[PDB]
């Protein structure tokens, strides 16, 4: 909560050193380790350890039970996918504080969904939040981040889907950041730099990685370099899950498939990391099917939807 000086033991001198290391939120310090804090100029161990304990205390991070357990869950807001059936399968829409994955063959609509959500983000009617655990000024001026990994982002389609929704296409584009990553290093660094955007006053509420694994699969082809691949992707996933919790934003990723009828690539690292997993498949014409096959509290379910000039519908 921006004012670091409210932290016991942290005065203006100390507060200065911190804002530098990217630390400028109470949660960020409460979830830090002594090591990553002492890496800053003159921040000792006892100080780093003490402020970490104070931050946790401040953000009240302890044992919770009963009604408090339900309150915590009220901070999760959801974004509509444009499909009534898909929204009902997600039990509302896409959840914040989680990583949800859309895997599927070519043309199954993975990228279309990514584009639609950028548009939907700019429509308060598309956002479903509990007033009890989410203040409106927290949803104010929401922005999306699209990490394009294959070069498929299309300003045109966002605009078209915007018209189809009834918003201004330019509006959506002005509130959507797009970073073209040519490799896993750029992909991972862009994800870690999302903090600097929030630091610059941007309210990042939607983070998209399309595609989540194409770079890794192409950079570590040899299978005697699989442990290598999984390790780097594991750090990426952790970075993604953390920023989803910390900034109460939704992280959305797409995944390709491979035979072995098919399964999303990325191995275990992606399996455990993604909270909601979907398989997208084609049907007749513009019809598509979204199969939820993994989640912590929802049963497997299918949703039929369409891809049209308007975008995602039905
Ligand atoms: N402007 C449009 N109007 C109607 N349909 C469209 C439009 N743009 C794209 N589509 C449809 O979207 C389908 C492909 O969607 P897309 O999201 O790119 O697939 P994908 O899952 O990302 N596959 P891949 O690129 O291999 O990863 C097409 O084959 C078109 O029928
Ligand atoms: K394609
Ligand atoms: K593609
Ligand atoms: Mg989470
Ligand atoms: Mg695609």
């Amino acid at each position: 909560a921006d004012v670091l000086t409210e932290l016991p033991g942290v005065g203006p001198s100390t507060a200065d050193k911190l804002i530098e290391g990217g630390y400028l939120d109470f949660m960020k310090i409460a979830t830090a380790t002594i090591g990553e804090l002492t890496d800053i100029e003159g921040i000792s161990e006892k100080a780093a350890a003490k402020m970490i304990m104070a931050a946790r205390d401040l953000c009240d991070l302890g044992f919770k039970s009963g009604v408090e357990l339900l309150k915590q869950r009220q901070s999760v807001w959801r974004l509509s996918t444009g499909s009534t059936e898909l929204d009902t399968v997600l039990a509302g829409g896409i959840e914040s504080q989680s990583v949800t994955e859309f895997a599927g063959m070519f043309g199954s609509g993975k990228t279309q969904i990514m584009h639609q959500t950028c548009v939907n983000l700019q429509m308060r009617e598309k956002i479903f939040a509990d007033l009890e655990g989410v203040v409106e000024e927290e949803l104010e001026a929401p922005k999306a981040v699209y990490i394009d990994t294959e070069g498929t982002f299309r300003p045109e389609r966002v605009v078209q889907m915007a018209e189809g929704a009834g918003i201004d296409g330019q509006t959506v584009l002005d509130n959507t950041f797009v970073a073209r990553a040519y490799n896993s290093d750029m992909q991972m660094l862009f994800a870690e730099k999302i903090e600097d955007l929030i630091k610059g006053g941007n309210n990042i509420k939607l983070v998209i990685i399309d595609s989540l694994t194409s770079t890794f699969r192409n950079e570590f082809t040899g299978r005697g370099k699989l442990a290598e691949r999984q390790q780097k992707l594991g750090r990426h996933m952790a970075t993604l899950n953390k920023l989803a919790d910390l900034y109460n934003c939704i992280v959305l990723v797409t995944n390709q498939v491979a035979a072995k009828a098919e399964q999303a690539i990325g191995g275990h690292v992606v399996g455990h990391a993604a909270t909601f997993r979907f398989f997208l498949r084609k049907s007749k014409g513009d019809k598509r099917v979204a199969k939820l096959y993994d989640s912590p509290h929802l049963p497997d379910s299918e949703a039929v939807f369409r891809i049209t000039e308007k975008g995602i519908q039905d």
